[PDB]
């Protein structure tokens, strides 16, 4: 148990032990500045499981997954898909938000998990995926698609396809998708398409049988 966040995983799959225990994680070195940790949020008879990047600056201080503008957008997805909350287990790739700030700054600014982080972290996802057992997994955004699909995998390039990769425990449905985040900038008309393109691919992983 020298690697990353394994040692700090305790052999539970109960997501408030895995919770409480993540909040003494020190796996790797983003719990030193973060507020907290923030596990996943959900139950354990959910069929989806969605995956972030990180919590970011509302997260780390709502102590919750997807609280800020672009949850409200996640929401509003899921909302036009057809998806019901019981069905979500919601969680991100790194569970302590990375972060600096810049003079004037009106919040703090996120900074992308390096993949030593993402692996160092892996562990956490990896419990919650066998204390879940969702059908499919919807990767939201490059670092959440690449935690599962290789360092390689290119989020670009396979939206809409129902993925399946052997080393994943349990063989869930995967489905990458778009950082949310990256919705809320730009023009409305791109914003838009945007949206009803993740919608898409929302919708097609709620229909994995
Ligand atoms: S980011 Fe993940 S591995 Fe690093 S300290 Fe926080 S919980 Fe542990």
């Amino acid at each position: 148990h020298m690697a990353g966040a394994q040692d700090f995983v305790p052999h539970t799959a109960d997501l408030a032990e895995l919770a409480a225990a993540a909040g003494e994680c020190r796996g790797c070195g983003l719990y030193r500045d973060a507020t907290q940790a923030v596990f996943g949020a959900g139950g354990r008879s959910a069929r989806i499981m969605m995956i972030g990047e990180q919590p970011g600056d509302k997260e780390d201080l709502a102590g919750l997954p997807f609280v800020g503008p672009a949850g409200r957008l996640l929401d509003r997805a899921l909302e036009a898909a057809d998806i019901d909350r019981d069905a979500l287990y919601v969680t991100n790739a790194v569970k302590h938000f990375k972060f600096t700030r810049a003079a004037g700054g009106k919040r703090r600014i996120h900074k992308t998990p390096s993949r030593t982080e993402v692996v160092a972290c892996r562990p956490w996802l990896i419990a919650e995926m066998t204390s879940v057992e969702p059908d499919v997994v919807v990767l939201l955004g490059a670092t959440a698609a690449k935690a599962l699909l290789g360092n390689d995998f290119r989020v670009t390039q396979h939206r809409g396809e129902v993925l399946h990769v052997d080393d994943v425990p349990g063989d869930p449905a995967l489905v990458a998708t778009v950082h949310p985040s990256s919705l809320l900038r730009g023009p409305k008309e791109e914003r838009e398409s945007a949206f009803a393109g993740l919608v898409d691919d929302l919708r097609v992983a709620a229909d994995v049988r």
